[PDB]
């Protein structure tokens, strides 16, 4: 079953739509649901048999020169309730029920935009923010404290454009204008003592206000991956997927080929490739590739909507298997991707603000 174009729509905003995030979420019987960002919307449609995408609601910002750039699903450890977070760039995390699409709380704290949002992967409160002002930020939205801060002179230098947490959120790895990709290791005593404390934090019981961590020195650092802005970083295992506007994905690890990602002291000057997918057309900034749910797949879309599929499914990362998806009438740049959890279905999103959905048939 190879993925085949089902249908397409168009918002009515006409601006790029530059993030979209399918649940993973979603409870079983309901219909697959995702979220678009773009001017200043999020909107949340449900996809349907015969390739309907059924409009559900819009959350508009009253700030008409708001921005989104970015969103994350989450739940509520409580209810279990699903949440999606949203930021821009006017440097606001907006937490909205989906249900409803009221905002029901807002942090602020970057002294610029949110490049992207990310959810640890197994603590549905830890939300990691990536700011223009250089910093990330690790928030505890259950007790709404700022639990750190990951910057300082060691720290980027520029824009930080992305992040991603390894598979048992221990350790972060973040890149951006500056060319470095950057570790954090949030398992620390002192990163894990932080998190606890946030969490035994509440205003209404105390006179202190809660003390955020000042992180100003990264794990491992390397410039030696790109040439250009880092747009786009993710975990693959002990690996790191990451490109530039140079028309490649490199898969490269910290260190010599076996050295163990636990042993990298911060002073490791080597870095390691093990492959590179390269392809054509998407050689402007800001293009994000993802991955489905088991880490099976990766799909990126360049700049004139050609979609790129690889197949993860081998036993070394420079074996991967690509595939290309086209239509006559996606013609503009995708500016994200987002597989649903079961990879049936991968919808593509647009600088003309149209939305692609593509159907494993
Ligand atoms: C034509 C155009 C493009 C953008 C734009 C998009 N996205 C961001 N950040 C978000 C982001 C990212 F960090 C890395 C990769 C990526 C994404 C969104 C899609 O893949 N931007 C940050 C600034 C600034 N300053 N401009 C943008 N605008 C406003 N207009
Ligand atoms: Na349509
Ligand atoms: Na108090």
């Amino acid at each position: 079953y190879s993925f085949k174009c089902v249908n397409s729509l168009k918002e009515d905003h006409n601006q790029p739509l530059f993030g979209v995030q399918f649940n993973w979420h979603s409870k079983e019987g309901d219909p697959l649901v995702f979220a678009t960002v773009g001017s200043n919307r999020v909107t949340l449609y449900e996809c349907h048999s015969q390739g309907e995408i059924r409009l559900l609601q819009s959350y508009v910002d009253a700030d008409a020169d708001e921005n989104f750039y970015t969103c994350a699903w989450t739940y509520d450890s409580n209810t279990s309730h699903p949440l999606l977070a949203v930021a821009g760039s006017r440097g606001i995390i907006r937490i909205i029920n989906p249900i409803t699409m009221q905002c029901i709380k807002h942090y602020v704290g970057h002294g610029n935009a949110i490049n992207e949002l990310k959810f640890h992967p197994r603590d549905p409160n830890l939300l990691l923010s990536v700011s223009k002002d250089h910093a990330l930020r690790l928030w505890n939205i259950q007790t709404d404290t700022l639990v750190a801060i990951f910057g300082g002179v060691e720290g980027h230098r520029d824009e930080v454009l992305s992040a991603d947490y390894d598979l048992l959120g221990e350790k972060i790895m973040s890149c951006g204008m500056d060319h470095s990709l950057k570790l954090w290791r949030i398992n620390s005593k002192r990163m894990m003592n932080a998190i606890k404390e946030s969490y035994d934090y509440n205003p209404n019981k105390t006179n202190r206000p809660f003390i955020s961590q000042k992180i100003h020195f990264p794990d491992f650092s390397t410039r030696d991956i790109h040439r250009n802005y880092v747009d786009c970083v993710r975990w693959l295992g002990d690996l790191i997927l990451s490109k530039s506007c140079e028309n490649a994905i490199v898969c490269w690890k910290p260190g010599k080929m076996e050295d163990d990602i636990d042993k990298i002291k911060p002073s490791e000057s080597n870095v390691t490739i093990l492959g590179r997918f390269d392809y054509s057309q998407c050689d402007i900034w800001y293009m994000r590739f993802s991955m489905d749910f088991w880490q099976k797949m990766l799909a990126l879309g360049n700049q004139v909507g050609k979609l790129y599929v690889w197949d993860l499914e081998v036993e070394d990362p420079h074996k991967a298997k690509c595939t290309t998806l086209t239509h006559h009438k996606c013609g503009a740049a995708i500016r994200q991707t987002s597989f649903s959890r079961d990879s049936s279905i991968l919808i593509a999103v647009c600088d003309d603000a149209s939305i692609w959905r593509w159907d494993r048939l």
